[PDB]
């Protein structure tokens, strides 16, 4: 087990500049000093410098805590020196004060060391320690059970922090909600047929509602666990670069240099778009010439190099253009990696739904140059071998392929040591991966789950071993990522509106294409499109109507001409007066 | 000027009960006595019996502001027992919390006489007295000016209360933003022809951006008074009716009940758009034969009854209804008459231009009944005799016609007897009717001024004697209303929006079909939808950085293994050795 340390700092050291990083050192053990944690030093191989450091003394720890408390209350997060023991402590909230206190600045009660800006820029990890025991606990509980009760997702919460456990939340939430399209296109082509419009309709309903019930439990969950309204606290990039200094002094960017370097991506979208359209344009042309006389499986299997080498390139964008603060960058990153996935993963299908099926003729030249009708049931079976085969390759990437990266790779305190130095090795755990791969299966069953109706079915299965399987990438394949504090999922909630809106406008154009004039067509469209917005307007309005969270806060606020007439008997007996009078 | 009074009740005594009604009269001169209000009593017409209340001890009144204060603390309507001097006190508060202590419970620091539930059933009225020297001066100083500025508005403000303040900045914006839909007509007029495509996509275009202004005008104007949030405030209906009483006690009303009541309101809408459709084609049918060989505008001049009457039995069925809040009894009974006016007040022009235009040949037996082509630019010019004729009624019926119904009607200190008693013969005021008036106005504008494009242009002239009107009618022809607060202008946004949809979804439809297949016409209006609501979002993503009141709160936020190394020098001594033996 862990001998009591609380975070772990690597400081490698090169030989090239052995004087100057010594200097570094000697800085950065003072700068761990003031603060008031005690710090070990200890080998690591690659020539590094493996330092220790826990905090000592519980007064400190405990005017950090208070200090901390003082600050969420002010800001409208909490609206409730031995409050420790009034209100449980727990490890993923310690851990994120030790690390604010490791990286805070000094005129915030912390000792700033952050690895990136200053002198200290040999420093390049500072990562917690793994649990062996309660990791094997949680692996062999959570394969052994059918469902996951909140009780997990609260021990998620308490030892790896929040953003982890708000996505396995809506991990558990989203599975347990794909249970009714499975159903609902069993039905559907047990006996319905092939493109009906009644699945699209219920498709629609169904993505309306597990939104909607999703926003609410979100809003539960925000409540319950106190972390309601974190995302209005902003907190400043340490990376951030400024020209001009004003007036407390904030330092200001020039918003022209910003809109420059921003307008730079509209190339690079064409650029991308341009590209895979001709890539996936030269791929039919090719499959089409071997049926005249495989290719979408090698594409299927060809794109994740080419998304990675985009998703760099996007990435390098993003920290070319200077960002403020952490929330902002984050949006922007997401909103990059969204359409880049969007694009790679989609304009396949839409070329064979909206480009081969309504008019087949404009790809002619290709078909010449490689040396006719269309099919209409051909997208179906294509969405197949586009489903399927991903299912397989998404689990081989992602489990398998890095096991045996490792493997490879591998092959008196010494066992904690080895253990550590093993451990540092491993890269930071990114919980973006997993939301946009979510949000790319769900936009798949809201757009075009009508051609073949079974494959949510599929997707239902995938589900239940991702809920186990990202597990074991934290346990093993990745190092404790730092526990922060978040609001809600963030942006990813307008990327599932849009998918929503363009699924209600894609699947009954979809069926309408493929089960045969535009008047009909744009009628359908029309149709469909109304009737999502209605049955949204209207599952609003019933969710407005059902939540402890507003019970709690209300019970909390609840807990905490003058002259003639002086006297009275006067005025009555002159009012006795005037109804007697009154009758004359 | 007034005697200092500061309210006064009417409490007419019928001869039929005079014992009975006795009676309530002592115990209503108890019922003032506890509270601390002087109570005199004066004769009053048509067998009646005035009595005058104002507070006297300063004690108790600034007792009831520290408690009223307090109270609106609690619950976040204000963020900031000599307070008094502190912050000034109004005549709009001063009146509402003296209402407050006449009409509230007992248990609540109050003595209820509410005329409608408790045994004193003969008081029918209580209302506060003008002003006149003001009233002069306010019709003086409104009717010499180009503009009113925000000083005026904040005058009333302090004077008639909050609603009244909001109906005029309402009003106000509203006349100062439909400059830009006069020009665009006036231009479109002038040389571009008629039915403009270019003319609809800005009038969408200007309703988004009005909408969206006045959505942050009236958070700012909330913000700024200190009312921000009364709307989260709920206020018990005196009238609401009980069965059961549960558990702090509050009644409840079995709900079946309410829903079985409101089911009565589908047969009712039925009911009345069968008729009214009836009686719109009767008079087109008659229109039509008699110019085969006015009577719209017999309709329009006839329309009023049937409109009071549908009103009557829209408020008896409100009331039938039971309520247990005033905002939700409010709130039914303003989409009530929203519904209803809508109906009498567009489908005359929807039947013009959605029945008669597109195809002619369906009323054939109405004409061969009353023994042929149909003329694509017969709306334009009815629609102008709908709007001018119109502009001429409504400034008949509510301006000239209750001050000649006035003027028959009437045709030491008895003169300031004789003004109460004139005084309080009058209605009560009433800023529903004038916001329905500006709302159908918006409607007017927004769905039906393409084929007039002049038409806004002399709403615009109407608007400003509208702003200095309606004053005139709170001068003269109406009672004091009691001061209330109210966060926004209500439900009326809802509409305003309704209104602004269905304006993009018609103005584009009735462009194509004027100008002149189906696909034609269901891609005008798809494409018009699609660019309204792209111009919404963008128009909220700008307004969304733009506000002094959150800078305001800001501001106000803001201002409120171990023992081996225990030693430092040894930890550095120790890091050098290895930085040193890491060389070999
Ligand atoms: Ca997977
Ligand atoms: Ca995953
Ligand atoms: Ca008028
Ligand atoms: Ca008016």
């Amino acid at each position: 087990s862990n001998f009591g340390v609380d975070f772990v700092i690597h400081y490698k050291v090169p030989a090239a500049e052995r004087d100057e990083a010594e200097a570094g050192f000697v800085q950065l053990i003072r700068a761990l000093t003031t603060v008031g944690l005690a710090t070990e030093v200890r080998h690591g191989e690659n020539e590094s410098l493996l330092v220790f450091v826990k905090v000592a003394s519980p007064d400190l720890f405990a005017k950090q805590v208070y200090r901390a408390r003082l600050g969420d209350w002010l800001h409208g997060v909490r609206v409730s020196a031995q409050a420790l023991q009034d209100e449980p402590v727990v490890e993923a909230e310690r851990l994120r004060l030790i690390y604010l206190m490791i990286t805070k600045p000094h005129n915030e009660g912390g000792a700033g060391v952050t690895p990136t800006n200053a002198k200290w820029k040999h420093v390049e990890s500072i990562f917690p320690l793994h649990s062996h025991s309660f990791n094997k606990e949680w692996i062999k509980k959570w394969s052994s059970k059918y469902t996951l009760e909140q009780t997990d997702i609260d021990n998620i919460r308490d030892k790896f922090g929040e953003s982890v456990a708000f996505y396995f939340a809506f991990l558990r939430s989203y599975f347990r909600f794909l249970v009714i399209p499975s159903a609902f296109g069993f039905g559907a082509w047990l006996l319905l047929g092939q493109f009906s419009y009644l699945y699209a309709l219920l498709c629609g309903l169904w993505s309306v509602v597990f939104f909607e019930y999703w926003k609410k439990q979100e809003v539960d969950l925000a409540v319950q666990w106190g972390v309601r309204g974190v995302s209005s606290i902003q907190q400043s990039r340490p990376e951030f670069e400024w020209e001009h200094e004003a007036e407390e002094p904030v330092k200001v960017y020039p918003p022209m240099k910003r809109v420059k370097t921003q307008l730079l991506q509209i190339p690079f979208a064409l650029a991308c778009v341009v590209a895979l359209g001709a890539l996936i344009v030269t791929c039919n042309s090719l499959e089409v010439f071997i049926n005249e006389v495989l290719p979408t499986i090698f594409l299927v299997i060809g794109t994740p190099t080419i998304s990675g080498v985009l998703m760099g390139a996007a990435e390098k964008l993003n920290a070319m253009e200077n960002y403020a603060t952490v929330d902002a960058h984050d949006a922007a990153l997401i909103q990059k990696q969204f359409v880049l996935n969007f694009m790679t993963s989609y304009m396949a299908l839409f070329f064979t739904a909206f480009v081969y099926i309504p008019f087949g003729h404009i790809l002619h030249p290709f078909l010449n140059f490689w040396r006719f009708q269309i099919n209409p049931a051909a997208i179906s079976n294509q969405m197949f071998y586009f489903t399927v085969t991903a299912q397989i390759v998404n689990f081989a990437t992602e489990v398998v392929v890095p096991y045996i990266k490792q493997q490879a790779f591998q092959k008196e305190e010494a066992e904690f040591l080895q253990r550590v130095r093993e451990e540092c090795t491993l890269e930071e755990y990114d919980v973006s991966g997993d939301y946009r791969e979510m949000v790319m299966q769900f936009g798949y069953v809201a757009m075009f789950s009508v051609a073949w109706p079974l494959a949510a079915c599929c997707f239902l299965v995938n589900n239940w071993v991702e809920l186990r399987s990202d597990a074991l990438k934290i346990a093993i394949s990745s190092r404790r990522p730092i526990p922060w504090r978040t609001d809600s999922i963030g942006p990813w909630l307008t990327a599932l509106s849009f998918l929503s809106w363009l699924g209600s406008i894609t699947s009954s154009a979809i069926v309408y294409l493929c089960s045969n004039k535009a008047w009909g067509l744009l009628l359908s469209i029309l149709f469909a499109e109304h009737f999502y917005l209605v049955v949204q307007l209207a599952v609003r309005f019933v969710l407005s109507k059902l939540s402890p969270g507003l019970q709690k806060e209300r019970k909390e606020r609840f807990q905490t001409f003058w002259q003639r007439q002086r006297g009275m008997q006067e005025t009555i007996e002159i009012g006795r007066r005037m109804i007697e009078q009154q009758l004359a």
